[PDB]
């Protein structure tokens, strides 16, 4: 249905610190012939689960330092790859991914695998899908670990969330443009630029999703989504504010990669004041965007603040 293409297999057979093994689901309600791979680490039968969304342009690979930290805890992990990154399969066309395409995937996903006591980790794209789906089902979310993202509403409503887009000129102006210009995109010199910190080995990890341009639509449309936002992603966005500043009671964790040009303290502060209950962000000097890079700190934190409040 959705023409879509899928990643050769081979592309993933030499990636650096990634022995996840690959798990997928075809045929979603609403996503036919579309396969979208996931991680499931740790304890199958835990009594709590990390679901941790990744953003843009990467997949579950970005939370390779993470994981295994939380698994370790005794707790069980679910990284999906949206549709069009990571191992799922790629729509070829960038008018196929949308808000409610992501976010309806995200739903269907949960349903799905029927998962519960949910501790909702996120990150850019992945938090402003994420952030709006508790909800939707708010019964099965838990606590929250929010990294560098927030909430796609309009400019009026929330004036931090928008005007990251245009200022300054090296933070998202210089991310869009590095993304949605090149003829030939090379995501392994995007992340090294825009994650400094990344060896020669993991920057390819991130470009191993995309032998070539055909593969790259999801990957062109996400930050053309952040600049124009349709109705539905601003009335969900809008939505979703409400819940955390008026219905959500579970325990939270926050960090902040302070070097990030586009969602650093200037949205993050925002953010922890819409959260109920958001305490004290953690702030880590050295972490830009992704500060999942950092993130087996971020992990340990967030598991001490947990039961410290268990
Ligand atoms: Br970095
Ligand atoms: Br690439
Ligand atoms: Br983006």
């Amino acid at each position: 249905m959705v023409n879509a293409i899928r990643t050769p297999d081979q592309r993933f057979s030499n990636l650096d610190q990634y022995p996840f093994s690959p798990n997928y689901l075809d045929d979603l309600p609403g996503y036919p012939g579309l396969r979208a791979h996931y991680l499931d680490e740790g304890n199958s039968d835990a009594e709590d689960v990390f679901l941790c969304l990744h953003g843009e342009p990467t997949w579950s690979y970005l939370y390779r330092k993470m994981i295994p930290v939380f698994a370790e805890s005794g707790a069980r992990v679910i990284a999906p790859d949206f549709f069009g990154f990571g191992k799922s399969d790629k729509p070829v066309d960038e008018e196929d991914y949308t808000f409610e395409f992501h976010r309806n995937f995200l739903l269907a996903l949960i349903e799905r695998l029927d998962l519960r006591n949910i501790t909702l980790v996120v990150q850019d794209w992945g938090g402003f899908l994420g952030l709006t789906l508790p909800m939707a089902d708010p019964s099965r979310f838990k606590r929250l670990i929010i990294m560098n993202a927030c909430l796609m509403t309009d400019p009026v409503t929330q004036p931090a969330f928008s005007a990251f887009v245009t200022q300054p000129a090296d933070g998202f102006t210089a991310w869009k443009y590095d993304l949605v210009t090149p003829s030939d995109l090379r995501l392994d010199q995007f992340m090294k630029r825009w994650a400094p910190t990344l060896t020669e080995a993991e920057a390819s990890a991130y470009a191993a999703p995309f032998p070539d341009t055909s593969y790259q639509a999801g990957v062109r449309k996400f930050p053309k989504m952040v600049a124009q936002r349709d109705q539905a992603c601003i009335d969900i966005s809008t939505e979703a504010i409400s819940f955390w500043q008026n219905d959500w009671n579970g325990q939270t964790f926050m960090a902040i990669g302070m070097k990030d040009k586009l969602l650093g303290p200037d949205v993050m502060y925002p953010m922890k004041a819409l959260i109920n209950g958001c305490p004290e962000p953690l702030e880590i000097a050295d972490a830009g965007h992704f500060v999942q890079e950092f993130g087996e700190q971020v992990a340990r934190e967030a598991l001490k603040h947990f039961a410290e409040t268990e």
